[PDB]
């Protein structure tokens, strides 16, 4: 009950959906990219519904070069849930089967 | 009501909810999967709809190849509920019938 | 209204119908069959048309080998009506004369 | 507006029609019948149309060996309405005349 | 906005119709019956067609001997409608003329 | 936002609508009855078709020996309309010519 | 947020629509009559089809002799819109050359 | 959160409607009338259909004879719209050639 | 959450919309007329279907000699869109071709 | 009522339907192929016409030499209804005497 | 119920149908072609009425040295149903007897 | 359910039919043309009824010197069909032998 | 569901047809005119009966000089269909031999 | 959903054919006349049958001595069609030989 | 919770939106303009439809001749959208061959 | 709960939605352009529907020429989301075959 004159103050915490289809090759394809690292809490699924063998999903953060802080391998027919943060760019990788799917995902950032 | 310049300050508690789809091979699968390990809490459900033999459901704290937190035997065409904290991965293992179901999770973290 | 990434979601109730006109001998005779037993509403009649001696339907859960659900017995000239659910098999049983009649079904089940 | 992984969920209410021609002779005939006795509601007519005597209806609770929860008495060239709830079949009992007259029904069940 | 694991929870109304034809014999007739007695509301009109002096409808909560919550008398040749809650039977009665005419009547319960 | 464990709680609105043809003698005929005479809305309109003489309707709040709460006078060829609360029973009054015309009403009630 | 038994408690509003036709001789006739004056809002119009002469409509609060809190003036072939409160009687006057049209309406009140 | 016992308590606002066809004389006509002046608000259109010469449409704050908030002058085949407020009656005037056209308004009262 | 005795307090706003046809001639034409110029926010656009030559909007504060707050000028065959407060008619002028068009607006105020 | 850029978002169920008629042979024969095998559900009968000798139809998932999730045997006269989720293929079987008969089905699927 | 500027906004599904009558030669002939590969949706049969020796109907993604979605063989006097989702063309290979059947399909597309 | 004035607001899809005869030379003829290129879907089919050698259709985008989205070629005595979206012309190549068919097409735009 | 008086409101769309037989003479020819040219789709086709030497047809936008929107080139014994929007005239052109021959187009537009 | 008291109200669109056969005079004779000027849209065609030189058809808008929205000159044994709105009379001329042909017209008005 | 008498007091943020269909010469065109230039937030696209070269739009502050907040140039069959504050008119420019598009804008402000 | 006369005082979240269809040439092309660049957000997703060749977006914070926050590269047939801050214009370039595809966005701002 001080009054203060603090700019930067209440921040409240804001959340938005995603969804798309993918086509996966047999190389590491970019899926979701972002620019806000420090702050970012995504839940989520992937799911493979046709195709033939594995396909590999994985959070990197620092670029595709940097640190795989998860990664995931799902066979076709099934689906995998998940929930990550501190991350930048996201990538499939399938066989040169030409896999395809869904995939969803909720993003909650503490900015605006 | 003293004033005081500390950022990591309040924390508010959010909530986030996920629904899949499975079927489940002769060989542990993962099925969920996160990097806040710390502060997690998650309830929910499994159903094992079609199939044959029990379905078994592992959470594991620290990989794979960590502790086994929680592990439950589902019978098919009956359901089981749990809620659980600090668990890193969740794996489901089924006899080489292919049985399917459903999983619902509903998600609990103190960050933002 | 919270976000939520929830694929086997929302569900839907479908209906459908069938009709058929049938001929019993003297043995257990498939009438209908199908593999969603565990979801599965069906209101209908059976009308014997002609022919003598009454006619037997029987429903059963878990193959012809499995429960007796329900079981109807009709008189020629006559009609009997009924609703079931969780069935997996439907038989007829009539006298050595070839009794015929008609059979009507409407079905509901809650998937697509 | 809370998240909620319950899966027994909302429930519909569905309603079914059956229309049927009887004759009745002097014994008791089972002329509908069903297993979701615990939530069932049923409104209709019985019309006598032709023969002697009156034709008493009777839904029975528990099998035909149970308990009549309703019994009415129709004339010939009359006819009476109902609703009933949990009843497991329904007889109708004539004159050794061959009455003969229709019966419809529609069904209210709050599953699916 | 409070979580409440309450079963017998939301209660829907639903609504029903019956139409009859009927005829009157110089002693009290049931033209209808129920069972859920404690809540129904029924609105609805009774036409004479055909015969001569008037005739006599009387709703009864608790039997044919209970006691006549209403009661209307119609001539030949003209209708008279109503709306009456807490019945159990409604029986007609008419001149030993078999006078004929029509019924029609629909009914709200809260159930299901 | 209170729990609370009140059974006769929220109350919905009903609307019902009845439409009858009547012919009047020289005697007060009902044409309308209830017994929820304390929370009833109705409104409609009175339609003299064929006859001489004017026709007069009375609602009546206490049977018929009771107050008359609303009166109207309704030459031949034209028509009057109303709404009307806490009534119990409704007359018609007519010449000694057979007057006969129509009747519509709609009827509210906040019970079920 | 705070408990309280309380019974005449919310109030909701709700609309009702009446529709007529009429012919108008040369003294006042009641066209519409109700007993809620203290909440009543309505709103319509009048069209004089047919007859030759202007038709004068009057609305009374407490009886034919009461207060005219309206009155409106309408040449053959025209028509005129209106919305009043607290009224009690509607009259409408004619030359005697038998005029004739229509009267809708529309009425609000806020008691059940 | 404060209990308060007051009637004339939340007041809603509550929207009506009206459509009429109009003749226009070589006088003022009345073409609307109301009793609720102080609050309404009112939104709409004038189009002048047939005849020659243009139509002067105002309106009225005090009868006729009071004080004209609203002046509108509208050519053959052209319309105007409007929204007023605190008005009491509303006047056409046209050419002595019997002018015809239509007249649509949307009515806002904050009462019931 | 203190209480206070204040009648003009919560204001509510509400939305109109008016939809006409227009044919200019060459002088100004008064479009759209109101009372309320101190809280009025339109928005709409104007289409100018045929004819010759540009059609101009005027909108006036203070009556047609009062102050242009805006005007646009249309050619035939496109459109022109619009929003503006406080304004008191508006007006459109065309060349001596009696050019047609539409003219629509929804109209925001903070009153009743 | 949250906006979401999420592009496979709500998903419709259609329907289909499809009429043959067929000849059997002495070896099975593919009667109906698809590549939906995840989400289809269909309903329908089997009418063998003439010939001798039963004829046997077969529901595989995942080709021919896959998995029998349906087996029917139909004798001559008589017909069978069913109702089968993923399946892929079907084929009949008869004797080499060339029975033939008709063979309707009603697809639905939730994508398009 | 928010407002929002989105062009490619809702999406209609639409049905078409075809029917044609074919010959076929001793090398793959093209029976049906498309451009809109990715969503399209087609069921329906093919009959092979006249001729010797089986026909082979193949359906292609990525034109006729693509790959080979579906396969069916039919044998003459015999007919085949089918449902596929994208595909590029449609070849059907025969005997060089030139045998000759009929061919029918409906097609769904999502786009207009 | 906010108001908006939108004037491209919703649009409709129609359907439209074409059916001609065609007689073909040795060089490409049109044989149908259109202007609305972008939103355009088309199915039909090419029947060769008389000549010798194949018959060559070819849809083009952006005139005769365009981009040759789709090409079918035709042998006499049989048929082809197809469905095409965003092409402006279409032409027919034959032999110098005068070949002739039929031509049927159905053209759906989401316009008006 | 909110009230609205707009005039302008919803807007239909309709059909029309045409058929005609022309003669061409060697100058062009006015064979179709209209003034609706800012909203109509029309499609139909052009069949040259007899005659020698192409005939040209050509849709104007702006009078005969205008700009050439569509322009089509028909050999003697053929034909050719066409849909176009937004044409003002259409003319036919042959060589001085009087060919001769028919014109079928259904028109569409949105207007009443 | 709303309930509204609005008499001009849903309008439906309306369709007449008129055909005659009409000798030109070398003068302009009115061949169709009407006084729905407003909204009128007609289709139709000229034939001219016998005589020598052209014969020139006028749509007017505003009497004989109003505007020419439209004119069109036709050959003798040619014909020529068209679709116009918003016109009042229409007029021949030919030559002084008696010219004689057809006229067809199909009209839309919404009005009733 | 301290009681303030302020009346220029809590603003709430309200949104509009406009649609139109443009047609541009080679000069510039006003397209869109306002008066609330301090506090308004615009999002929306801009399509060119038909005719060729770049289409160019731009935003001023200040009129006109002002200063050019924002400009955007777009190619034919191509579309691009925008958002954008503190703006006062908008203009296109096309050349001189009647480009023809759409224009959809949502509008923000924090008034009324 | 102190007194403050503060203007720019609590700030809102507001959120927006655009989608469009886009046709990419081989040089950059502007897509989405906006003017506060200090406070958005924005998701959504970027699907290349036909083509050949990928396609390259592009964000940039200061002008084309500024800073490219962003990039991501897309083949055809598949799809990439994102969410980005701080950015002023957006660009995609494609090969020279005219790729095309749509574009949605949903834009976070805190201002109004």
């Amino acid at each position: 009950t001080n009054l203060s004159c603090c700019a930067n103050g209440q921040k409240t915490i804001v959340q938005d959906k995603v969804c798309i289809d993918w086509t996966a090759a047999a190389t590491a394809a970019i899926i979701y990219a972002d620019n806000i690292s420090q702050d970012i809490y995504a839940s989520g699924y992937l799911k493979v519904d046709t195709g033939t063998g594995p396909v590999t999903i994985v959070f990197y953060s620092g670029g595709v070069t940097g640190t795989a802080v998860e990664t995931i391998v799902v066979a076709t027919g099934s689906s995998a849930s998940f929930t990550v943060r501190r991350f930048d760019t996201v990538t499939i990788l399938g066989t040169a089967a030409a896999e395809t799917g869904e995939f969803c995902m909720t993003i909650r950032y503490t900015l605006s």
